[PDB]
C-alpha cells in the first residue's frame, strides 16, 4: 500500500533537499512528489507518495523537527491524487 | 517569467536529493515540483518550475551530467501545467 505525506514548508532554497535527504540516507524511495507554493505567503505545500512502512513513524518525527518544515501530516489525502494527475501529465 | 524543466530520471532512492542539491548549492529556489513514475519502467519524470535565470543554462548541463538523469528538457511541457494542478489541489 501507499500513503501520502503532506508537508507545509518554507519556500526557500535548500528546503526540498533536506526533506528528501532523510529518505535518501535510509534508501526509502519516494514514488510521487507534488510541491506547490501557497499564494500570498512564504510557504509551499508538499505532497509525498511513499510506500507505508514500519520506518515511516520514526521518519515523521525527524521531518517535523526540521527547521523549515512547518507541519507534517500523514494519510489525510487519498493516495489516488497522483493517479488523477497522471491522467493529464504522463 | 518562468521555465519548466522536464527531467527523465531513474526511479531510485536519492535521485531527488541530488537534483535539488544542485539548486540548493546555488541558492536557487525551485517554485514548483511534480514527480510521477513512468508506467512499466524503472524511470520517472520530474517537472521543475523555476524562474528564468542566467545561471540556468549552466545548471541544466550539470543536471544532465548526473549519473541518474537520463535526459533534461526545457519548455517541452505544457507551460500552464502547474496552474492547472494548483486549481484542484489548492
Ligand atoms: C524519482 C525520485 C523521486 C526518486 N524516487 C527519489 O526518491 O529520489
Ligand atoms: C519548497 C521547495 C520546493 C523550496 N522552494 C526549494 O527550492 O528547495
Amino acid at each position: 500500500d501507499n500513503v501520502i505525506l503532506e508537508l507545509t514548508v518554507r519556500n526557500h532554497p535548500g528546503v526540498m533537499t533536506h526533506v528528501c535527504g532523510l529518505f535518501a540516507r535510509r534508501a526509502f524511495n519516494v514514488e510521487g512528489i507534488l510541491c506547490l507554493p501557497i499564494q500570498d505567503s512564504d510557504k509551499s505545500h508538499i505532497w509525498l507518495l511513499v510506500n507505508d512502512d514500519q520506518r515511516l513513524e520514526q521518519m515523521i518525527s525527524q521531518i517535523d523537527k526540521l527547521e523549515d518544515v512547518v507541519k507534517v501530516q500523514r494519510n489525510q489525502s487519498d493516495p489516488t491524487m497522483f493517479n488523477k494527475i497522471a491522467v493529464f501529465f504522463q
